[PDB]
């Protein structure tokens, strides 16, 4: 099993994606008690970073499946596929 | 063997820590030379992530050994074990 | 395979470091398009940081083959090899 972990701003909010089992899952605090994310890939491994617009989170989710990465995207509404390529 | 990096600052300070077996250990930079951190806990994989509040380093570290993750945090005075929990 | 991220600023740029086949490359995004990094190093396991000094990023990235990881420096001017050791 393999992790990554991000964080952001005054909480802060942390996010920890996990992937086992070719999923990657995602566990969040926002100040209280864990919770389980909207974030749902494939994949056997797992990169993240985050950046911010004033308060608001821009998450970047890099999701290995075997020999190919895919990016994943949160800007606010929804996770979307990213226009990472590798060589 | 396995590692995560994070760092903060603007000197930096940068914490290194590896996974060798099952064993989570910890390298040390705040400017001079690289020294041997207090962190030593169970892991095969480890993520981390870090901020200041302030000149308050806070810092998470996600150990995982096997299928289960532990969060340990730094907050100033000794590593204790966070609220996380897995899936 | 095995990846690590950063990022840096509000634009933002984005480093992915993809660990394939016991070699490091780099892909880079600074606001267009993604293109290919200079780094390239050995390595089945790779982690990154970084941080900005006024306008000018520096990263550090860890680049692990077997049990020996090696640190990599982006000051500026090409990558050099860092004082990092494990002991
Ligand atoms: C920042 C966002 O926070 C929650 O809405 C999660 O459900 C999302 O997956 C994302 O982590």
């Amino acid at each position: 099993m393999q992790t990554a972990a991000i964080s952001w701003g005054t909480t802060p909010s942390i996010r920890v994606y996990t992937a086992n089992g070719n999923k990657i899952t995602e566990r969040c605090y926002d100040g209280s008690n864990w919770y389980t994310g909207a974030f749902n890939q494939a994949g056997d491994n797992v990169s993240a970073t985050c950046w911010l617009s004033g308060s608001a989170v821009h998450i970047r989710v890099y999701a290995t499946s075997g020999g190919s990465t895919t990016e994943w995207c949160w800007d606010g509404d929804g996770w979307t596929r990213g226009a990472y390529t590798g060589l």
